C-alpha cells in the first residue's frame, strides 16, 4: 500500500527536480539508450538522439509517476481517466513496448533521479518512485491489448 510518507517523497523530489526538467529529460533518455541502444528503434521517428519528441515523453513519465503517487495515497489506486489509459495503453502495445522496455525505463528513471538529487537519494526514495511507476505501468499494461 502506498503511504503518505512515500507520497511526500515523490512529491517533494519532483518539486525539486522539476526546476531543471530539461537537463533531467536528456539525462533520462541518454540512460535508456546507453543500456539498450535498440530501444531507439521503438520510436519510429528516430530514423544527432536529440529528437524533440523525446523530451516530453521523459517529463510525462515523471509527471504521471508523481501523479500516481498522489492518487495512490488519496484513493488507493491510479485514478487516471479510463480513456487516457486506454489511449496510452494502445500506442505502447502497437509500437512493441515490452516488459524489458518498461523495465529498462524504470531502471533509467531511478538512476536519473539518483544522479539528479543525490542529496535526497535513499532506498525509500528509490522504492517510492519505483512503486508509483510500477502502479502506473500496471494501469497502462491492463490497456495494452487489441
Ligand atoms: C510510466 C511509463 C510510461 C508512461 C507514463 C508513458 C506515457 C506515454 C504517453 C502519454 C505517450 C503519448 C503517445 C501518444 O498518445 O501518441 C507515450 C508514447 C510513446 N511511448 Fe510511452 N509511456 C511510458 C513508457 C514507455 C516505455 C518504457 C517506452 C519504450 C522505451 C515508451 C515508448 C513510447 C513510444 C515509442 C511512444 C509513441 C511515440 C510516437 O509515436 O510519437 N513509453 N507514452
Amino acid at each position: 500500500v502506498f503511504t503518505e510518507e512515500q507520497e511526500a517523497l515523490v512529491v517533494k523530489a519532483w518539486a525539486v527536480m522539476k526546476k531543471n526538467s530539461a537537463e533531467l529529460g536528456l539525462q533520462f533518455f541518454l540512460k535508456i539508450f546507453e543500456i539498450a541502444p535498440s530501444a531507439k528503434n521503438l520510436f519510429s521517428y528516430l530514423k544527432p538522439e536529440q529528437n524533440p519528441k523525446l523530451k516530453p515523453h521523459a517529463t510525462t513519465v515523471f509527471v504521471m509517476t508523481c501523479e500516481s503517487a498522489v492518487q495512490l495515497r488519496k484513493a488507493g489506486k491510479v485514478t487516471v481517466k479510463e480513456s487516457d489509459l486506454k489511449r496510452i495503453g494502445a500506442i505502447h502495445f502497437k509500437t512493441g513496448v515490452v516488459n524489458e522496455h518498461f523495465e529498462v525505463t524504470r531502471f533509467a528513471l531511478l538512476e536519473t533521479i539518483k544522479e539528479a538529487v543525490p542529496e535526497m537519494w535513499s532506498p525509500e526514495m528509490k522504492n517510492a518512485w519505483g512503486v508509483a511507476y510500477d502502479q502506473l505501468v500496471a494501469a497502462i499494461k491492463f490497456e495494452m491489448k487489441p
